[PDB]
C-alpha cells in the first residue's frame, strides 16, 4: 500500500468512527451529522497532509530496520495514520480558529470557515473546539491499550499549549510590552524596539514549530516505539531550526507571492505583524529607511502598504534571506549527522522532511 | 481547614505554578504573564465554585467513613481541590468562547471578558483556549503518579466533548434540522416543531449537565478511589435530571429576572432560544396563542418581545413549572434512594448538590 492511499483511507476510517459515536453515544441527528461531516471535510482536507504524512514516513522508516509480525507493521502503519490525523485536525482547529480571531478572508482559494453562508462565527469557534476534541477521541479509542498512550497524550498537551501562547505572541506582537493591559484599548507600537530577531523566534518557535515539526517527528517516534533510537534534546533543536526557516518562508511570501497563488491576499503588512521581512529590514535600515517604515506601517491605506514593500524591496533582503538559508542548511545538516549517533533512519526522515521544506 | 479556605489556597497555588512555569518553560515576559494572570482570574473568580466545592464536599464525605493517615487526608483534599479548578477553568473557557459566539455583553454584573478593551475577540478567542488546555496541565502536574489520572482524563474529555456538543445542539435549536447546510444562510424555525420536551431535553442534557453535575460528582468519587461505592448507571441518571432542572431554573430566569440581579439583559426570547418556557407554552397554547407567538418570537423589537412574555405571563406557566418542579422533586429523592443502596455517603453528597439547586 502506498503511504498516502493509507492515510486517506484511515481519514474515512476515523470519520466514519466519530460520527458513528456521534449517533450512538451523543443522540446526534442525520442533518448535525451531515454538518460536522462537511465541517470535517472543509476544514481537515486539501492540503499536502505534510504533517500527518511526517508521522507515517518516520514510522516507515523504522519499519525497514525493525523485525515484526505482519499484522505488527499494519498496526504501527494504521497508529501513524491516526496519529497524523490527530495532528491534521489540531492545525484545522487552530486554523478555523485564528481565521476567526484575525479576520480572515481566504484560506487556501476558498473563504475561511467562519465565512460560509450556514456557519457563522457563533458556530465556527464551536466546530474549531470540537475539531480538537476529536483528536482526543481518536487517541482514546485508537490507542487505548497502546503502551504509548500515556506519552502521546502528554506530547499532544503540551504541543497544543505551546502552541496557544505562540498565537497569544503573535497577536500581540505589535504592541509594546509594558503596555499590555487588559483594561486598555492597546495602541501599535511607535519605536518598533520590541521587533528583534530574538523575538522573532520567539513568536514563531511557540506558534508553528511545535505542532509543525516538532510533534510530527516525535510522534512517529512514539507509534514506532523507538524514541531511544534519539536523542530528544536534538530532535527539539532540528525541529525548532527546520520550523523557524518554513514561517521565514511563509513570511516572505505573505508579501510577495501574487495573491491567485498564495491562496489568499496577505495583509502582514496592514496587521503590522512582526514578520522576518520586517525585522530584517529593521536590522539594516538607516534613519531616513526607519523613519518611512513606522510612518506607513500597520496601516490599511494600500498607498502606504506600497510604500513598506517598496522600502523592503530597495534593502536587498533577497541577500540576507540567502544568508539566512545557507546558515539553516549548515546548521541542520550539522543536526542531521548529530541524529546519525543513534539512528541513520531517522536522521534520514528528518533529511526528508528538510528537503521538502527547503525546496518548496 | 474550611473548604472554601482551602479551595481558594489552592488557586493562588495553581496559579502560581502556571505563570511561574510559562516563565522558565515557556520563555514568557513578565507582562504577558500579568496579562495571563489578570485573564484567570477574571474568567475563573466572582462565582460560588459549586462545581469546583461539588468535588471537594464529595471527597469530604469519603474521608469521615474511609481510614487513611493523616498526609493521605491532605493529599485527597488537595487532589479535590485541583480537580474542582480544572472544572471551574473548563467553565470559564466555555463563557468566555460562549459570550463570543453568542455577542453577549454582561457575565455577573461586568462586562465580558472579550469586550474588555485590551482584550478584543482576537485575544480572548485563544484565551479561552488557554484556560482548556491549563485544565489539562494542572491534571499531568498534581496527578502524574496517580491511580485515577488515566480515568481523570479519559471522562474529562467525554465531559468536554458532550458539552461542545451541547453548544452545538444549543446554537441550532432555532433552526429546521432538514435545513442545516453550511453553504445556505439558516433561516428561524416557523413551524416550531422541534420545540418539544424531548428536545429541549437534548440539548440541556449535552450542554450543562455533563460539566455542571456529573463531572463534580465523578471526580469526587475518583479523587477518593471510590468509584465503586457507586452503580455509575444511577450517578448518570442523577446528574441529567438535577442538571435539567437546574437549567429550567436558568431559562425562568432569563425571562423573568430583574438585569441588576439576573447580572445580565437576558434575551433568549430575542435569540428564539429554544427555552423551557417556550416549549411548556407551545405544549399548552391554543391556535391564536400559537399563531401569535409566532408571529412575536426570536425578534429584537421590544414590542414583539413584550407579546412573547404577556403570552408566557397568561398561560399559567407558574402551574407547569411547579408540576415539573414536583415530578423532579419526586424522582431525585428515589434515585437517592437508589444510592444509599450502595453509599450512604455519597448520597448525603447528592441530596447537598439537591438543596443547593433546588433552593436557589
Ligand atoms: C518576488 C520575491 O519572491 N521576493 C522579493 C521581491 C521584492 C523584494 C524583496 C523580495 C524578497 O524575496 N526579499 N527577501
Ligand atoms: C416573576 C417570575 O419569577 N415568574 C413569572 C412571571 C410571569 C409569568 C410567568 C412566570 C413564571 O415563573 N412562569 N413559570
Ligand atoms: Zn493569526
Ligand atoms: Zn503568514
Ligand atoms: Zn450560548
Ligand atoms: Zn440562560
Amino acid at each position: 500500500m502506498a503511504s498516502m492511499e493509507r492515510f486517506l483511507s484511515v481519514y474515512d476510517e476515523v470519520q466514519a468512527f466519530l460520527l458513528d459515536q456521534l449517533q450512538s453515544k451523543y443522540e446526534i441527528d442525520p442533518n448535525r451529522a451531515r454538518y460536522l461531516r462537511i465541517m470535517m471535510d472543509t476544514t481537515c482536507l486539501g492540503g499536502k497532509y505534510f504533517r500527518g504524512m511526517t508521522v507515517v514516513n518516520v514510522a516507515e522508516g523504522f519499519l525497514a530496520v525493525t523485525q515484526h509480525d505482519e499484522a505488527t507493521k499494519e498496526r504501527i502503519l494504521h497508529d501513524a495514520c491516526v496519529g497524523g490525523w490527530m495532528i491534521e485536525f489540531l492545525q484545522a482547529h487552530y486554523l478555523v480558529e485564528d481565521d476567526i480571531m484575525d479576520g480572515s478572508v481566504m484560506r487556501r482559494g476558498k473563504p475561511c470557515w467562519y465565512r460560509f453562508p450556514g456557519v457563522t462565527t457563533q458556530c465556527a469557534i464551536n466546530d474549531g473546539i470540537i475539531l480538537k476534541s476529536w483528536t482526543q477521541i481518536m487517541a482514546w479509542h485508537y490507542f487505548a491499550d497502546r503502551p504509548f498512550l500515556k506519552d502521546l497524550l502528554c506530547l499532544f498537551q503540551k504541543v497544543d499549549y505551546a502552541t496557544a501562547v505562540g498565537q497569544m505572541y503573535d497577536v500581540t506582537s505589535m504592541c509594546d510590552s509594558n503596555k499590555l493591559d487588559p483594561e486598555v484599548a492597546q495602541p501599535m507600537t511607535t519605536d518598533f524596539a520590541e521587533f528583534t530577531p530574538a523575538i522573532y523566534k520567539r513568536i514563531v518557535k511557540y506558534k508553528t514549530t511545535f505542532y509543525t515539526y516538532l510533534l510530527p517527528l516525535v510522534m512517529g517516534l512514539l507509534v514506532s516505539e523507538a524514541a531511544a533510537s534519539v536523542e530528544m534534546n536534538l530532535v527539539e533543536r532540528v525541529a525548532h531550526l527546520i520550523g523557524e526557516y518554513f514561517q521565514v518562508q511563509d513570511d516572505v511570501m505573505d508579501c510577495f507571492t501574487p495573491p491567485e497563488q498564495l491562496g489568499k491576499v496577505g495583509t502582514d503588512i496592514e496587521d503590522a505583524k512582526c514578520s522576518w521581512l520586517a525585522v530584517t529590514f529593521l536590522g539594516k535600515a538607516n534613519a531616513a529607511q526607519v523613519a518611512e517604515f513606522k510612518a506607513n506601517y500597520g496601516e490599511k491605506d494600500p498607498a502606504k502598504v506600497a510604500v513598506v514593500k517598496r522600502l523592503y524591496s530597495k534593502a536587498n533582503l533577497q541577500a540576507d534571506f540567502a544568508a539566512y538559508e545557507a546558515e539553516v542548511v549548515r546548521e541542520v545538516e550539522s543536526l542531521i549527522e548529530q541524529l546519525k549517533v543513534k539512528s541513520p533512519t531517522f536522521a534520514e526522515s528528518v533529511a526528508v522532511v528538510w528537503e521538502k521544506t527547503h525546496k518548496r
